């Protein structure tokens, strides 16, 4: 299936832009979303986590207490392997199920480390969601409750803005009015529909 890889730095709005494509009927694959769904309330994986590490891993609303699980892995690095063994097969299975169930003309794959892990060859097209550096920092501080200095450290551990733009086939700036960003998505959607038809012929 024709595949567009969406990437961008922390705070740029990968998920925000992907949602607009989803609204146009595009199947969006995002490993972070899938990882959250495999540990949703009532899931067997969440039960396994609670039975190993304790009922305090479950909040009163039935969801995973993510901070308590991060604390457990921080104190016991060996439990990272256990968590990976539990969750990776479920994430792989659900990724494949979603691919198979899709009936849209193309797939949008959210790939946060596309450039860093050198995956710029798997997708038919690369879309970069871009914002100024200061915008990344401001949106990350707000969402994640980190210091500006912490946000800067994350940026330094990710691909540079220039590297991401160099790899992009198309760039969407997640700035200005939300309506215009959505119109930009609609224009790219038509481009991708036509490229998918061209590939199919
Ligand atoms: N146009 C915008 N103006 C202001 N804030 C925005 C805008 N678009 C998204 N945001 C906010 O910016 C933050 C980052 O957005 P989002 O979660 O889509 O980022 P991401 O690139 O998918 O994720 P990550 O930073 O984890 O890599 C969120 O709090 C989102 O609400
Ligand atoms: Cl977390």
């Amino acid at each position: 299936t024709y595949t567009v890889a969406l990437t961008g730095g922390i705070g740029s709005g990968k998920s925000t832009v992907a949602d607009e494509f989803a609204h146009l009927g595009v199947t969006v694959i995002d490993a972070d979303i899938i990882a959250r769904q495999v540990v949703e309330p009532g899931t067997p994986a969440l039960l396994a986590i609670a039975e190993r590490f304790g009922p305090q891993m479950i909040n009163d609303d039935g969801s995973l207490n993510r901070r308590r699980l991060r604390e457990r892995i921080f104190a016991h690095s060996e439990d990272k392997a256990w968590l990976n063994a539990l969750l990776h097969p479920l994430i792989q299975q659900e990724t494949r199920r979603q691919m198979q169930a899709s009936t849209s003309p193309y797939l949008l794959w959210v790939v946060p480390l596309l450039v860093e892990n050198r995956l710029t060859d798997k997708a038919d097209r690369i879309l970069v969601v871009d914002v100024p550096k200061e915008t990344q920092i401001e949106r990350t501080i707000r969402r994640d409750g980190v210091s500006r200095e912490h946000a800067e450290h994350i940026l330094a551990a990710q691909a540079t803005r220039e590297q991401r733009l160099a790899a992009a086939d198309d760039v969407i700036e997640n700035m200005g009015s939300a309506d215009a960003v959505a119109s930009h998505v609609a224009r790219l959607h038509d481009k991708y529909l036509m490229l998918a038809s061209q590939a199919a012929s």
